[PDB]
């Protein structure tokens, strides 16, 4: 046998990845040898790119929507290092908050515990924060992402306090930060009132009832009719002892029924097929007439005033609407407009209080209960009145951390108005509704979808309640002067305060004396003064990082705007929102360039992972499973704009994806790994195929890295795939495994096959560093050839080459046309596999062919159908159109197998040269 007279051919790079081994071991290097650091300070870096990171909540272990995110923003991030930019990404952790707070409530109900020192409950709570921000950190490096994580950002920092604390004076001072009261939500279960960001709307069974509040003897005169009682719809029997109105539609005719109940005439049909009241109507009124006639509430015997409410529907209810100002918004405005009543006798807790014996409202057997626990006897108490119970479902909000109904009580707290006037930079006037809607036009989007999806949001929200009742988080530290009831936002004052906070954090607005707390020139003053003692809401944090990290660190940490956010799609009614509207008022502009959204990682069915449904994948066990570089794979070669199944099928198809990519290097390494590396410095004379090839080459990566730049991962990766498998593989490979192991090292054409080998390797190397970071890492690695060809010490040297100027291209050579020897190519083969199936030949090389288009070069025709000689033989095969097949008229070359041996087991002519090479 001749096996051991051909080219080795072999490299050290593995075929195998091993990566549960030798990723963490790649990892471990970037973070002693500070691998990020040394990327920004590479000295020829050209141009900035800020990605400001959005920062996860300090708490629990790292989810797969987090690697998601993470690693998204690492090929981006990479993207723009390799191609040449200074990076700032400045990774973060919310460490305030419920999602913190609420792990330590549970945390001290279990252990049968409390806690009621304010310094001792936010020391537990900042502990909590710092023990996961370090695991969250360690787990985020084992995903093989590059940033700033040995100096993250922290909102627990007191700086980071301080800034929190001057944007909000910001605020503060350009007249949008007021007081109001009005019902808003409010979650029992954690005592406090929430804004929209912090509400889950989960589906709810209620009841529903229709009720009859009966006119008095004085309204039934008035109206001249014997019998009439409003029937109204309600979801909430515990607000009806709150219970001062009920609201019309203006100018809409109402019916009064044979047995005496008033409902919208729009509404009589489906509420006498529904049972609620009788068909036959007797009289016809105009709800302007019904307006300050009274009722009386069948609950507790109270007048019920007839108001006309402004956008009463018709669509569903009576027509006729049970009013309550304090626990409602609309009613609320309502009452104030007709001057009734603020009826509101809930505690923080969710529970009657003393307000409804001393107000008459509700019997006493009801003080303390539960509003919701107190339902099903409400009920029962209404009796005859209650013409009609059903239970429904409908949409309901409820609290994000601790998953409870949510309730509304009238209760003051402090806002950020939207449509308030405020005194723009430029010195015009706009309202925030304004300017965050002429931001928001500015902003690239994507997917561009996105943008209406924060402008409908912008365009409906209403204003942005600031003030919680919690105690871990930034304090809305003003005093209120009570000789005024006011608050002070003197500046000096202001300032005061955000320095004590910048150097000993926010614990001194619970610890300090008012006196300590106030300037030396406003001490003799200090009894007229009392703290506010609210704090931020957590999403006022987060949606100032911008000022906290990228202002005030002056460039340092990233530019104002960012360049790039990068988180999911629910953010658009979270940390985009709060950052947008907090943006829009210190700078009159978003704090973001541009947004990329993601979707949720999902089960195999596409439901969302929870231990309830019991379809929870850890993100260790996948990567212990998969490798890294898989799962980052996975990532970059799907949908994510939408969201990500997790299923075994998927993650096969990936590593397969991944082989592919794998083996490809690793035969480009093996058969460059003996070239002379003078080979480098002189120009090369190529072929018609190594044209082909490297013009091939310059088009695709073009395609890839338009792909890329449009964060199309998906469309690159199957451009770079489909180059890999068919031009690369399936046509150059193929056609030069000849030349590569049969032909001498020192032949010249080999030695230019080597060229475009180590051409295409660098392509590929440059085009999968950002996703395969550690697999390129470990092709560099292994290839001295590579290294001094691309002048590399690590993965983080490459630059994208110019093929032309490394390998000496003539500037004006016209480019290969290979459409009609392709086409031979792909007839041949067809016809050569009908004759394989027939047992006529086992391969190509068997074969002569003689072409009848004699303008093709014949070598070429040989070099890319690999039959053994071009021209007419003896024993015909087959005949088309295009070409007849012979037998090869040669004996089967021992050495390279090809037919083209004048005797038996013989070498053929090169191959007797090269074995007899000296
Ligand atoms: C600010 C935002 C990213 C928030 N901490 C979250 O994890 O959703
Ligand atoms: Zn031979």
């Amino acid at each position: 046998e001749y096996k051991d007279t051909l080219n080795l051919n072999t490299t050290t790079f593995s075929m195998k990845g091993n990566l549960s081994v030798n990723e963490p071991k790649t990892y471990a290097k970037w973070q002693e040898q500070q691998a990020f650091k040394r990327m920004q300070a590479r000295k020829d870096n050209h141009g900035d790119f800020t990605l400001h990171d959005g920062p996860p909540y300090a708490n629990g272990h790292l989810h797969l929507g987090h690697a998601l995110n993470k690693i998204l923003k690492d090929i981006v991030v990479k993207r723009e290092y390799f191609k040449g930019k200074k990076i700032y990404y400045t990774p973060g952790w919310d460490c305030h908050g419920l999602p913190i707070e609420q792990q330590i409530l549970e945390r001290l109900e279990k252990e049968k515990t409390s806690l009621e020192n304010p310094t001792l409950f936010r020391e537990k709570c900042r502990d909590h924060a710092k023990k996961f921000l370090e695991i969250q950190k360690n787990e985020f490096l084992q995903l093989g992402v590059l940033g700033d994580f040995e100096d993250p950002y922290k909102t627990m920092d007191f700086k980071f306090e301080a800034s929190i604390y001057r944007a909000l004076v910001e605020v503060a001072k350009k007249g949008l930060l007021k007081e109001r009261h009005k019902p808003i939500y409010w979650s029992y279960a954690c005592e406090s009132a929430l804004a929209e960001a912090e509400v889950e709307y989960k589906m709810k069974k209620s009841p529903s009832i229709f009720v009859a509040f009966g006119l008095k003897k004085e309204s039934l005169e008035k109206l001249k009719v014997k019998k009439a009682s409003l029937v109204i719809w309600t979801t909430t029997p515990w607000t009806l002892y709150a219970n001062v109105a009920i609201a019309l539609k203006k100018d809409a005719v109402y019916a009064l029924t044979q047995k005496g109940y008033l409902v919208a005439k729009a509404l009589h049909e489906k509420l006498a097929a529904l049972g609620v009241v009788d068909n036959e109507i007797t009289h016809e009124f105009n709800s302007n007439d019904l307006e300050y006639l009274v009722a009386t509430n069948p609950l507790n015997q109270r007048d019920s005033l007839v108001a006309l409410g402004e956008h009463v529907g018709l669509e569903d209810g009576t027509g006729a609407v049970h009013t309550a100002p304090g626990h409602g918004e609309e009613d609320y405005y309502l009452g104030l407009r007709y001057n009734l009543e603020v009826l509101m006798s809930v505690d923080e807790k969710g529970c009657y209080d003393e307000g409804i014996i001393h107000n008459q409202l509700l019997d006493e057997s009801y003080l303390g209960e539960h509003v919701f626990k107190a339902q099903k006897r409400i009920i029962e108490q209404l009796g005859d009145s209650l013409l009609l119970e059903q239970e429904i479902e409908h949409s309901y909000p409820h609290c994000w951390r601790t998953h409870k109904p949510v309730i509304y009580r009238a209760t003051t707290q402090w806002f950020i108005l939207m449509d308030e006037p405020f005194i723009q930079n430029d010195g015009s006037q706009k309202t925030l509704r304004e300017v965050a809607l002429d931001a928001i036009e500015k902003v690239e989007f994507v997917p561009s979808s996105g943008k209406n999806r924060l402008k409908t949001m912008i365009e409906n929200r209403p204003d942005w309640c600031l003030s919680r009742q919690r105690k871990w988080g930034v304090p809305l530290a003003f005093f209120i002067d009570k000789r005024t009831n006011k608050p002070c936002f003197e500046s000096e004052v202001l300032e005061h305060v955000a320095n004590l906070f910048e150097k000993k954090g926010c614990d001194v607005w619970w610890e300090y004396s008012v006196k300590d707390l106030l300037p030396p020139s406003y001490q003799e003053d200090a009894k007229h003064y009392e703290k506010i003692m609210h704090i931020l809401d957590v999403w006022f944090d987060s949606g100032s990082t911008f000022k906290a990290v990228l202002e005030d660190y002056h460039g340092e940490k990233g530019q104002s705007p960012s360049d790039v956010i990068l988180e999911g799609s629910d953010q658009h009614r979270g940390w985009f929102q709060s950052s947008l509207l907090i943006g829009c008022v210190l700078n009159n502009q978003a704090p973001f360039k541009k947004v990329i959204t993601h979707g949720f990682i999902v089960d195999e069915k596409g439901e969302k992972m929870s231990k309830s449904k019991g379809n929870v994948v850890s993100l260790d066990k996948l990567l212990k499973t998969h490798g890294s570089d898989v799962v980052r794979l996975w990532v970059a070669f799907n949908d994510y704009q939408n969201d990500l199944r997790v299923s075994q099928t998927f993650f096969t198809q990936t590593e397969q994806h991944y082989k592919k990519f794998r083996n490809t290097l690793k035969f480009l390494l093996a058969n460059f790994s003996d070239m002379d590396l003078k080979n480098l410095e002189r120009p090369h004379n190529f072929s018609p195929l190594d044209h082909f090839m490297l013009e091939t080459l310059e088009t695709i990566s073009a395609g890839v890295n338009s792909a890329f730049e449009e964060h199309d991962f998906v469309k690159g990766l199957n451009i770079l795939m489909a180059f890999v498998t068919n031009e690369l593989s399936g046509i150059y490979l193929d056609a030069c495994k000849d030349s590569l192991y049969c032909d001498s090292k020192n032949n010249e054409k080999r030695q230019a096959i080597q060229m475009v080998l180590l051409a295409t390797a660098s392509k590929l190397c440059y085009f999968l560093a950002p996703i395969l970071t550690h697999t390129i890492e470990e092709v560099l690695e292994h290839s001295q050839a590579l290294r001094i060809f691309l002048q590399a010490k690590d993965v983080f040297d490459l630059k994208d080459i110019s093929v032309s100027e490394k390998l000496h291209l003539k500037e004006f050579k016209k480019p290969e046309n290979f459409e009609a020897v392709l086409a031979l190519r792909s007839a041949f083969n067809e016809e050569l596999d009908r004759l394989k199936k027939e047992g006529v030949i086992k391969n190509s090389l068997e074969c002569a062919i003689e072409v009848k288009e004699k303008a093709l070069d014949e070598n070429l025709v040989e070099e890319l159908l690999m039959v053994s000689f071009v021209g007419i033989a003896k024993e015909k095969l087959s005949e088309t159109p295009a070409f007849t097949l012979f037998k090869a008229p040669f004996y089967k070359c021992p050495r390279c197998w090809r037919f083209k041996s004048e005797l038996e087991n013989t070498p053929c002519k090169r191959c007797e040269q090269v074995l007899k090479e000296r």
